[PDB]
Formats: structure tokens, C-alpha cells, sequence
């Protein structure tokens, strides 16, 4: 068969999809250990609040997103709660495709169906690439800022 | 009297303080409507996550702080819930004299004694004097991101 070219799903990560998102992930985070992945998974999973999408082309993961649901504050944002684009990221290899575009909006329609107003997101200066990124998907730059922690 | 000098005090905003906290309010954020401002105190008063301190000066407010208590992501951060600093303000005439210090000061311990193992915080880059405090009063800077929104 081969007039055509072959389908890309876009599906929320359930615990069958743990080890397609694990790997993907590192490449995200390289420097969180395959525990912590493990961890997080779990955590996702189960949480009301946290989803995943897992973007499968011909039976393999090829890109992944990380939304969660914040009920705090959250920078630029005018309504609560928002749903917040925490991670996405696409094998090199299938970038400038749609691909993350299908992602993000999988996390939206996630994140309107459960309350959302507004999709939140951010990303670092050095991050030229994403900034374009969010720039063509739509999204507009709300407020720079600097964090700041210290122990209690 | 005279030998001494006249007490500051650092209370948590309760109701009797919410027009000496709405008048210095108004010039952290002028641009926010009284209504609003009104708005957020009962909220803030009311809510076991949000709390808001005055620094009370011989009967009158000179400095608050309003901080939450933050269950979300937060940049950064490493343990959750974090206690945040949302704003911070001490009349000009009388800043660089431990003001927001004790006030900041009063913000931890309200966090701490909530569960909170790191006190984050942030600010805007042309916020040259805030970025020094943040860092005379020992927060470290964590990270600096650019935030996007985008409607649902
Ligand atoms: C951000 C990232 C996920 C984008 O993936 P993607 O597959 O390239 O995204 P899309 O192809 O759907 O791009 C959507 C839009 O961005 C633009 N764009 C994509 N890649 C671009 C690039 N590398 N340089 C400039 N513009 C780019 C597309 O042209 C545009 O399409 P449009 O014609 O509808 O405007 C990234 O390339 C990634 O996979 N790697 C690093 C992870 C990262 O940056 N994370 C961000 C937050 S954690
Ligand atoms: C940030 C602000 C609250 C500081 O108030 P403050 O009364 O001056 O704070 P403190 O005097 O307790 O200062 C603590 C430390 O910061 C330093 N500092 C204070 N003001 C400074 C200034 N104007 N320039 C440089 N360093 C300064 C103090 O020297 C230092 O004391 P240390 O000897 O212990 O290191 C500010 O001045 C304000 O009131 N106005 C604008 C609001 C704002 O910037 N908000 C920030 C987050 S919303």
C-alpha cells in the first residue's frame, strides 16, 4: 500500500507509553535519571491535574508534551486555572512538520475541557528556536522575569 | 518619651488593615482598580494559602508583602509547596532600613510554619534595585524565563 503516507496519532500517555515518553524525555532533560522519569510518569498518570501526549508514527514516539493544570499564580495570565505547557519536545528528525503544532494543540483541548481560559507556557532567552515556536503556534510573549530561590 | 525611637510593627494583614494595605497597594500596582484591590483582600484574608503582611509604623502602614503559597511548578524550585513572594513595596521614604527585610522575614516564617522548604520569588529585569534586594536579603537567583499566553 502506497499512494499515501502512514498516519501520526497523537494520544494521551497512559502506562502502556511509559518507556516511548521515558525515552524521549531524556532528551528533554538529560540530567534527570531514569528513575526520576519513572517517578514522574507514575505521578502523571495518576494526578488529576498532569497529562502527557505522545505523538506515535508507525508504532514508535516521535514527540512528546508535558501539560499540567496550575491553580496558583501565574505570570501574564489573566484567569485561573491555566493550563501550562511545562515540556514538548520532537525527535530532530520530524521538527518543522506540525508536529509539536498537534501536540500543543492536543494540550489545549485538554486543558479547555477542563476549565482553562488561558494556555500558559514559557521558555529561556537562549531559546531562540522555541521563541519563534510559540511566536508562530499563536502564543504571545507576556512578561519576562527573573526567579529567585532561598531555603526556609 | 525620647531616649528611644517609635516601634515598627510587622502584623498579618487581618480586616482592620485593609485600607492601610489597599492605600500602599495601589502604588505597587497602579493600574489595578480599588474595586479590584478590594476584591483581593477579602480574597487573600479568606483563603489558608494566601496571607499578606503590614509593617505598621507608629499607627500608620510604611511596607507589605503579599505572599502565597504555591502547589504548581514553580521556576527554580525543587520541593513543593513553595512560599512566594508576590509583591513586596515600602513607602520611598522609608526604604534601606530593614523594612522589606523584616517584612520578607515574616514571609518565610509564615511559609515555613506551612511546610515550605524554599521561599521563591521574581522580578522584572529593568527591576534593578529589586534584583539587588533579592539578593542582599539571600535569594539566589534561580532562573530567568519568558512567559506566553494564549487563549483557549
Ligand atoms: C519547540 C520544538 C518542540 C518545535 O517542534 P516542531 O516539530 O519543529 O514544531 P512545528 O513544526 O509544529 O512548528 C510550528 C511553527 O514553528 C515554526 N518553527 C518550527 N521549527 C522552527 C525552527 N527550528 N526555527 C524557526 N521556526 C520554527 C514552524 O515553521 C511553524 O509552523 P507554521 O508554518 O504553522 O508557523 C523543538 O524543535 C524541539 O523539539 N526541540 C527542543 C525542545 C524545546 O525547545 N522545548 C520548548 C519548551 S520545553
Ligand atoms: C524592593 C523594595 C521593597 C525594598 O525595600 P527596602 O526597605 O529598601 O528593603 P531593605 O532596606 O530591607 O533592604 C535589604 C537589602 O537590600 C539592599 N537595598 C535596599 N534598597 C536598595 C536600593 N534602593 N539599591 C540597592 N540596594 C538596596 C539593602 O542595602 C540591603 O540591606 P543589607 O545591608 O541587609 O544587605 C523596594 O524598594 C520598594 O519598596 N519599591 C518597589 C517595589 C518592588 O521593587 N517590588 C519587588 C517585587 S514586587
Amino acid at each position: 500500500l502506497v499512494p499515501r503516507g502512514s498516519h501520526m496519532d497523537i494520544r494521551q500517555m497512559n502506562k502502556t507509553h511509559l518507556e516511548h515518553w521515558r525515552g524521549l524525555r531524556k532528551q528533554l532533560w538529560p540530567g534527570h535519571p531514569d528513575d526520576a522519569h519513572l517517578a514522574d510518569g507514575e505521578e502523571i498518570l495518576q494526578a488529576d491535574h498532569l497529562a502527557s501526549f505522545i505523538a506515535m508514527a508507525d508504532g514508535v514516539a516521535i514527540g512528546f508534551a508535558d501539560a499540567s493544570i496550575r491553580h496558583d499564580y501565574v505570570n501574564g495570565c489573566d484567569s485561573s486555572p491555566v493550563v501550562f505547557l511545562e515540556g514538548i519536545f520532537v525527535l530532530p528528525s520530524f521538527r518543522q512538520r506540525g508536529v509539536a503544532k498537534q501536540l500543543i494543540a492536543a494540550v489545549q483541548r485538554w486543558g479547555t475541557n477542563k476549565g482553562c481560559r488561558e494556555m500558559a507556557s514559557d521558555t529561556s532567552p537562549e531559546n531562540t528556536i522555541s521563541q519563534k515556536v510559540h511566536q508562530a503556534l499563536g502564543f504571545e510573549e507576556t512578561e519576562r522575569v527573573i526567579f529567585y530561590r532561598k531555603r526556609c
